[PDB]
């Protein structure tokens, strides 16, 4: 295995996959790595497995029809998977845990949504279809362009909302356009 967890890139207590080389701090790993299950695969793993179950999978599909896909085992996983991208990336850091808005010149939104909270509403079974969870996904970059306004600072969000919008294309198979 690696000597590092792969989301945060940082050694510690690191859970070993057994079918790839892969390591993950405990809450590191979406869903959190669990307790038993001698061999454990990782969800790069098991989102690997559903490729191969399902070559055609990879077909092109429209992003609408995606959306309005219900929240079933498979989609539950690609969901955690792209989340868990998102948290690989070190600027993530920004849009973990729940906000604050105290800027001259600025409101806070009327809406506020952070990583943190999206994981806990996919680990509570909270959303029905795939539409929910890339909506408040999306919500985080659009609330943090809103208020930062003219702010340099905005770029972050842009930065991992390219993140998110990337990995959403390839794990939901996103036909490609020009
Ligand atoms: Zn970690
Ligand atoms: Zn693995
Ligand atoms: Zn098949």
């Amino acid at each position: 295995n690696s000597n590092i967890c792969e989301v945060c890139n940082k050694w510690g207590r690191l859970f070993c996959c057994d079918t790839c080389p892969r390591s993950f701090h405990e809450h590191c790993h979406i869903p959190s790595v669990e307790a038993n299950k001698n061999p454990w695969s990782c969800i790069f793993c098991r989102i690997k497995t559903i490729q191969e179950r399902c070559p055609e999978s990879q077909s092109g599909h429209q992003e609408s029809e995606v959306l309005m896909r219900q929240m079933l085992p498979e989609e539950q996983l690609k969901c955690e998977f792209l989340l868990l991208k998102v948290y690989c990336d070190s600027k993530s850091c920004f849009f973990a845990s729940e906000p604050y808005y105290n800027r001259e010149g600025s409101q806070g939104p009327q809406k506020p949504m952070w990583l943190n909270k999206v994981k806990t509403s996919l680990n509570e079974q909270m959303y029905t279809r795939v539409e929910g969870f890339v909506q408040d996904m999306r919500l985080i970059f659009h609330n943090h362009k809103e208020f930062y306004r003219e702010d340099k600072f905005t770029r972050l969000g842009i930065q991992v909302q390219d993140i998110f919008e990337k990995n959403f294309r390839n794990i939901f198979a996103i036909q490609e356009t020009s």
